[PDB]
């Protein structure tokens, strides 16, 4: 498990991901890196528990990458408790999103691929903009 | 509500093929799970490989999945349950000992049922079920 379980995310995402897992500081774009198995099931469920404004499911080469957005903000380590209790073995990395575009535009893209999304077409820049 | 929505036990079409003692200190090597058609299928591999099952099947039971397995090894039914319910910790789950193995098995086959998937094509027959 040490020798078999991812660390972290793809390091091709790093820079677009907040790694103060620990803090207050309350985001509203959020991450999970998991399982192809996991990241099914918590599809469905993230979507349901928060009520997502958005949510969609990504090819990690091995695994999955579950990015969404939720109608208001919360902490990490509280998506990180909900997401880690769901189904208590395999890995799974959630971290908070920095740069909301960025990441989930790497994800529509080589080597990522998108398996599913809320809405039909999922986003584009001018989504991430005003209003 | 859970009371509201959760089966309380299995169809009462199988209940009588089931050993209704989970408390027991006998243990068995032919078990059955029901569960949401999604914890199922997690549990389908996860129950696999974690009792080394000699078989494995997986059926619709109307809106959810009932799981049916042998072991190389006999079991107490309260100890496969335990490892059933800490996996996934959300919904429903009803784990049982079979007692009438070969009858559970070939009822999950026919409707109200049917099989999804089982480790073993194309599943068992009576035959299998005796001496050698």
């Amino acid at each position: 498990s040490k020798v078999e379980d991812p660390k972290d995310f793809p390091s091709e995402l790093l820079s677009f991901l907040s790694h103060a897992v620990f803090s207050n500081r309350t985001l509203a774009c959020f991450a999970i890196y998991t399982t192809k198995e996991k990241a099914a099931l918590l599809y469905k469920k993230i979507m349901e528990k928060y009520s997502v404004t958005f949510i969609s499911r990504h090819n990690s080469y091995n695994h999955n990458i579950l990015f969404f957005l939720t109608p208001h903000r919360h902490r990490v380590s509280a998506i990180n408790n909900y997401a880690q209790k769901l189904c208590t073995f395999s890995f799974l990395i959630c971290k908070g999103v920095n740069k909301e575009y960025l990441m989930y535009s790497a994800l529509t893209r080589d080597p990522f691929s998108v398996i599913e999304e809320s809405l039909p077409g999922g986003l584009k820049e001018h989504d991430f903009n005003p209003e």
